[PDB]
């Protein structure tokens, strides 16, 4: 019965210092594995007995909690819904340790592979009994080489138990031969002894034969190293296949083209791409990396019976949020409704001639272009985009996209000591040389003197085994060499893929080069001469515009070739009128000018409702109606927008992951003007949360423009993980503010003007239900991370940089909420404090992290400042928070 349950004081007095103890350990683990630098830390807290345990002892107090709380006696279904999820997420964790099989799988050309190699390393003991037999077992003894345990272990049957021990990892590699020595000493009945191991290399234990002992009933066999499992099915290559960028032979992109097959069912051939994943029983697989020899490929290989009892919780989750937000007698409404109740050929000066022309481009955008991915594009299009992944700024120091492009193709070489290229990373730069805060390189700094580029070495190795989880570093490389080819390509003219290579579609639609040298000169053509005079006539017109400035040569040019390829062209040639269309669409389109206004007029009217409760009196119905006529504009003005999106492209609002984005946006602002002209909060937070939506959106088709061949970072999951994340940690740092204003106004009452202390409690609840919605939101986000990943690049979720800290986050704003039923009084005071402080977990999550994956007494002087003040305030910090009054009283 639950009276001795109450005896062991299951209820949140304990609840609060199991989570406490969670969260520290987890976040220990961060520091234990920057100074280990290893899975040792892993070792320690992760999957150390500690949680098995403890995540046992938090559900049953749970349980426990809400059985004393008379949860179920009342009916507050969507609050059970929330822990009832919890309750199924760790379980499925659970499961998951069990049953989670990993490994790596080598595909080989004709090998037809059964057995999975696991990366999970383990030792091995068999021992002969003397009945000949076979006693087997198998530790995992999970050392590499910064740590060394001590083993005890010390099963076995036959006769009297096995005992084991291990001393120290006395290897001597010389990588002619992995000796992996390791001493160890076992022990037996009057037999005891001492003995080595020499773990062989990582590929498989072979050589480990060593048969250490004899006689029966003390043979014994040891091994540490690898193991093996088998499938029911067997996987074969058809051919492995990775092709290079022209400008580096450096390569592009993986592919496998596998067959599957069994002893009576008929093979299948199946196909992946370098994103794509292969499922025919429950493992998965994922590409991951290529043997240098590039006739073998290695997939990762998982098996977890634990996803689909995870998905549940976490749709059961999204569903009791939703469901909590809006049912009354939730803590957020009633909140609200308390709210409610109180109230040659020089740089310089090419720029300018460059761009203050705009006569050509008014036409050259109308030339239609393939983008060699296969589709046809209108110029513009195509050049906003190399120019973009190129130049991340939407636009440079001047020249619309087109004007920077016409510039690098005709005046190559002074563009050519530009720094257009973008880099991230300072280390990358750091071989290039000139490591400033840099944010771009030229094209010239990637060469020796000599022909070498430089950064080819360091590529081949990255890609490699960049397609996992890896160090920033090995990204940047590969991003770099991507964008270094494509800005070859731009150069030597090989992306004005402008002319048709057949009348008939047959679409390769040639080079401007290759075309005069290749099928124009090869083919009779006679189209040859008047093709080659166009080009050159453009060439030249080029070339002495920036001199004359009255160029329209290249404009008569530009006609002669749309003419061309208007009549050399197929049923693929787009109408002028849908073509002149999709650049004005690319033009006026709304949603870059839109980010801005939807955070900045939330801002401001949130202020202004900050000062009027501020001093207790509502404010004027005025500001409402002026605000709420600035958001119907902006409304009004995006929802036309979009449908005119929607009206000149064909993509179908269940359309690519950027239009997607939009919608959601609009439906939030949607939201916000149609059922809020009551409330100017609601549209604040509308705002904000459509604001942010279309930023990460917009951004999401910045930096992931595709180019050619390459896949980008459009997941749905992605893109809406990383907007609930930002909107997340936007309510969190408005509620690190509204405490701290608490704690600032707890200095003022004295007593003489009692309308501060009404003023603290609208405040205290504003601020609990701003943490309500940050804490919710960041909940969902974290958890659409382990989504993500494991549907795109592996397993699922996995004790990671940061991410332990988001879940600290978590942890730390729950401790904070549910603290309610243990303070007993002067809530808000405590609330203000905690609000304040606890804002530390997503400052770490946010910033720290990237120093710590040392005393910056910025953080000294942030922090001092905070105490001293909850020191000061602490003085007068008598309030209560009842929930009925009026004028001098809440
Ligand atoms: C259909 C089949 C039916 C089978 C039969 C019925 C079921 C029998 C089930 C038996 C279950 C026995 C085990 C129960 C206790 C296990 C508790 C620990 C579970 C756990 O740690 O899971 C981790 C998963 O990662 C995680 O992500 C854990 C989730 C996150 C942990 C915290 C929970 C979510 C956040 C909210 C917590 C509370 C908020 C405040 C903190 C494992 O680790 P791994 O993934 O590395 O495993 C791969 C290792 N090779
Ligand atoms: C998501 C996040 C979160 C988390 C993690 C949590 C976690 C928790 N929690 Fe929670 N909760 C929550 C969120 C939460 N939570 C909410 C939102 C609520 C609601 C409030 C009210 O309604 O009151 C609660 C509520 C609640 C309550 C109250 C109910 C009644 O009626 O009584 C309790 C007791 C609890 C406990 C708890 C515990 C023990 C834990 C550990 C696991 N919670």
């Amino acid at each position: 019965m639950m009276n001795i349950i109450k005896t062991l004081f299951c209820s949140m007095k304990m609840v609060l210092l199991l989570i406490g103890i969670y969260a520290t350990a987890c976040g220990i683990a961060t520091f234990i594995e920057k100074y280990e630098g290893t899975l040792a830390a892993r070792l320690w807290v992760y999957d150390a007995f500690w949680f098995e345990i403890l995540h046992i002892w938090l559900v049953a107090c749970l349980i426990g909690c809400f059985i004393t709380s008379k949860a179920w006696q009342r009916k507050k279904y969507a609050s059970l819904l929330l822990h009832a999820s919890f309750i199924v997420i760790i379980i499925g964790a659970g499961i998951t340790r069990y049953y989670g099989f990993e490994g790596l799988m080598n595909l080989r050309e004709g090998q037809s592979v059964n057995f999975i190699s696991t990366n999970t390393h383990y030792i091995f003991i068999q021992i002969k009994n003397p009945q000949g037999d076979v006693e087997s077992v198998r530790i995992p003894t999970y050392i590499d080489e910064k740590v060394n345990h001590k083993i005890n272990q010390h099963l076995t049957f036959f006769g009297k138990p096995l005992t084991l021990h291990t001393e120290e990892f006395t290897a001597k590699q010389v990588n002619m031969s992995e000796l992996f020595i390791l001493n160890a000493s076992i022990d037996f009945l009057g037999k005891n002894e001492k003995t080595l191991i020499m773990r062989d290399g990582n590929n498989a234990p072979t050589k480990e034969n060593i048969t250490m002992l004899e006689i029966e009933g003390y043979k014994i066999f040891l091994a540490w190293g690898i193991d093996n499992i088998a499938l029911p099915f067997s996987i074969k290559l058809k051919k492995f296949e990775l092709e290079r960028y022209p400008g580096s032979n450096s390569p592009a992109s993986y592919t496998s083209e596998v067959e599957v097959l069994d002893g009576q069912n008929p093979p299948l051939p199946f196909r992946i791409f370098m994103n794509n994943v292969l499922d025919y029983g429950g493992y998965r697989f994922f590409q991951s990396s290529y043997h240098p020899d590039e006739k073998g490929s290695i997939l990762s290989v998982n098996n977890d019976p634990g996803k689909t009892p995870t998905y549940i919780g976490y749709a059961m989750l999204i569903l009791g949020v939703i469901w909590l937000l809006f049912d009354k007698n939730g803590r957020f409404a009633t909140l609200g409704r308390f709210l409610k109740t109180q109230k040659l050929q020089d740089i310089p000066s090419m720029i300018k001639a460059l761009a203050d022309t705009s006569s050509l481009t008014n036409d050259f955008d109308r030339i239609l272009v393939q983008d060699f991915g296969g589709r046809i594009k209108p110029m513009h299009t195509l050049a906003n985009e190399y120019i973009h992944k190129l130049t991340q700024q939407r636009t440079f120091k001047g020249l619309n996209p087109s004007q920077v492009f016409l510039g690098m193709l005709f005046y190559p070489q002074e563009w050519q000591s530009i720094q257009m290229i973008a880099t991230k990373s300072p280390k990358l730069r750091q071989i290039l040389g000139l490591d400033e805060n840099q944010k771009h390189i030229a094209y010239i700094d990637v060469f020796t003197p000599q022909g070498q580029y430089i950064l080819q070495n360091y590529v081949e190795a990255a890609n490699l085994k960049s397609p996992s989880l890896r160090d920033t570093f090995e990204k940047d490389v590969i991003s770099v060499d991507e964008r270094i080819n494509y800005a070859f390509l731009i150069y030597t003219g090989q992306v004005l893929r402008i002319f048709p290579d057949n009348k008939s579609p047959n679409n390769q639609w040639l080079y401007p080069l290759q075309a005069i040298s290749s099928a124009v000169a090869q083919d009779d053509t006679k189209k040859a001469k008047e093709l080659m005079q166009i080009y050159k006539k453009f060439a030249q017109g080029m070339q002495q515009g920036i001199n004359t400035h009255n160029w329209q040569e290249a404009a008569q040019a530009t006609r002669d070739i749309r003419t061309f390829q208007q009549n050399n062209g197929g049923s693929l040639l787009i109408s002028p009128a849908k073509v002149d269309s999709e650049i004005w669409l690319n033009l006026y389109n709304p949603f870059y000018q839109l980010t801005y206004p939807y955070i900045f007029i939330s801002i401001v009217l949130f202020i202004i409702v900050l000062v009027g409760i501020l001093k207790n009196t509502p404010t004027r119905p005025l500001i409402h109606k002026v605000f709420y006529i600035l958001l119907f504009a902006l409304f009004i003005l995006h929802t036309c927008g979009l449908g005119l999106r929607w009206y000149v492209s064909e993509h179908a609002p269940w359309s690519n992951a950027y239009e997607s984005m939009l919608y959601i946006a609009w439906a939030a602002i949607l939201s916000g003007v149609v059922f809020f002209r009551r409330s100017n909060l609601a549209l604040c937070a509308s705002s904000f949360l459509a604001g942010m939506t279309l930023f990460v959106a917009n951004l999401g088709d910045m930096d992931p423009q595709i180019g050619n061949l390459m896949p980008v970072l459009k997941s749905y999951w992605l893109n809406i993980h990383v907007s609930v994340i930002t909107a997340s940690y936007g309510f969190l740092g408005l509620c690190f503010m509204l405490g701290l204003i608490t704690l600032i106004m707890f200095l003022l009452r004295n007593e003489k003007r009692s309308q501060v202390d009404c003023s603290i409690l609208s405040l205290s609840a504003l601020n609990e239900m701003s943490m309500i919605l940050g804490l919710f939101l960041l909940s969902v986000g974290n958890f659409l991370g382990g989504i993500w990943a494991n549907e795109s690049w592996g397993r699922y979720w996995g004790w990671d940089s940061k991410e332990t800290w988001a879940l600290i986050s978590i942890g730390v704003y729950a401790i904070i909420l549910h603290l309610r039923f243990v303070v007993p009084k002067n809530f808000p005071f405590i609330f203000a404090s905690a609000s304040v402080i606890g804002f530390f977990s997503v400052l770490m999550t946010y910033f720290g992290v990237n120093y710590y994956l040392p005393v910056p007494l910025w953080v000294e002087l942030m922090v001092a400042g905070i105490i001293l003040l909850i020191i000061i305030a602490s003085r007068k910090r008598v309030l209560d928070m009842p929930h009925l009054h009026h004028h001098h009283h809440h």
